[PDB]
């Protein structure tokens, strides 16, 4: 039965996910279900109740087609004149590609010889301030430099078991002192729906000219594209936030030892 | 038990390999039990030597080898060996210097891995692929274009049965006309595209195109070059689930696409199975 949830990490706009089956669309044959998936539909304003957009996308006519680039991707593109979802008609018409580890839990099992159709099953809603999020730059988040140490966040989540992903903040030039500097941060947790599951950091208190980080938010389907596929539709919520000093570039990780940092002195705070 | 394989793609005497390690990430704290938390692989890349695999094999399962979980835009594994080598000099490189990876290409659960614990990558299986390597850049790869034709191939594997599929991009071509079945099977037939699979971060495809390369074919399929195509780029998650069997092409289909994903819309795919022999399988 179709549900649809909303989220609101709290720190008119709203950012739209919707999950479903890839199945066969010849009405031939039947409608067999290959694999499971999603449709990231990006941001968009709108006032209507959740319910009724759910509604809508449920009626949509969705086409993927399997293709290829650097790796398996997966093109999703509608066939439905829209009503509600007009804020998302950028997407829904042009057509859109992505990497089909990151919306889809099978790619290898979606025939080419067989159209396909994105039966959406469940929607997810994520309120929004700004008219979009931002997110840290590829770039700025994969640079290693000699000397430097990357300050890091392990974060666990209860999943209504645990599991754990990583962030990575930023970097400094190469102690009780760090607990007192991440303190003055005045770090704000929450977490929200942008391609699954996300974590969204804003820096309440002072910060050292840092530059790479003012809300930040980092999908779980960059960080663990398997693991964001795993919590899909499921009821996440962050149960502990550790601070790990790390060295940057990979020939320091002989000589320099990780710093694990617990909270306890309001180091982080969970919305 | 530790078991090594060589794999020959088959497409010089110099005794060039590729080195490719499977194991167990698990716990080194001599006070507490070796705890396997995840498997993984330690691509260890191209290195020349004339040592029997088997000496290879056991020289890699003494190694110590720290595993160390870290992020960067994504999940990271770092490896490095604290163990002077002997025969695995040739790949001493990656070894001695560290090297970090995407840790969904090397790892099948890299959340279970503690950061709180030293870790460890037990070697438990060496992988050898011979060589006489090249790969398309990703800039090429992932580029869309406007009127364009998508060359790709469907190549299905029988994992020794099951079967799984993987899509490659070779490279794209300018839409005129309308090319026929048989006008496009005659020109990709011309090509002489021979394809093999090697052991490149777990399962790869190669392929070489021993005949007349296409003038509109926008490709870096050189006159005898050969290009490899690593499964851990292609799907990383079925590569994972490929590390340890040994698998088989049984299938090439040639699937012509549109580029740009606004076209998806208004072309459609044609597929092109595999008779006249177009693609020759080693």
């Amino acid at each position: 039965v179709p549900q649809v949830r909303v989220i609101d990490p709290g720190l008119c706009f709203m950012y739209m996910f919707l999950l479903g089956v890839v199945e066969d669309s010849d009405p031939l044959g039947p409608p067999i279900g290959r694999a499971f998936g999603s449709l990231p539909l990006g941001v968009g304003r709108s006032t209507a109740k959740p319910e009724e957009l759910l509604k809508e996308a449920t009626e949509l006519d969705i086409v993927v087609r399997r293709t290829a680039g650097l790796n398996e991707k997966l093109v999703f593109y509608n066939n439905t004149p829209l009503t509600l979802l007009t804020p998302w008609r950028k997407v829904l018409t042009t057509g859109s590609v992505f990497n089909a580890n990151q919306v889809c839990n099978a790619v290898n099992l979606i025939p080419l010889d067989t159209p396909q159709r994105f039966r959406v099953v469940y929607m997810s809603i994520t309120r929004l301030s700004d008219n979009g999020y931002y997110t840290v730059p590829r770039r700025m988040l994969e640079f290693r430099s000699v000397n430097a140490v990357a300050f890091n966040l392990l974060v666990t989540l209860r999943i209504d078991p645990e599991a754990t992903f990583m962030v990575h903040i930023g970097n400094f030039r190469r102690a009780d002192y760090c607990k007192m500097k991440i303190e003055k941060m005045g770090l704000v947790f929450a977490l929200g729906g942008i391609g699954g599951t996300s974590l969204h950091i804003r820096s309440t208190g002072k910060m050292s000219k840092t530059l790479h980080a003012k809300t930040l938010c980092y999908p779980l389907m960059d960080i663990n594209e398997d693991l964001n596929r795993l919590l899909w539709r499921s009821r996440c919520k962050i149960v502990r936030i550790q601070a790990v000093l790390q060295p940057s570039v990979p020939q320091e990780f002989r000589i320099y030892d990780d710093v694990i940092i617990n909270d306890d002195q309001g180091l982080f705070k969970v919305l």
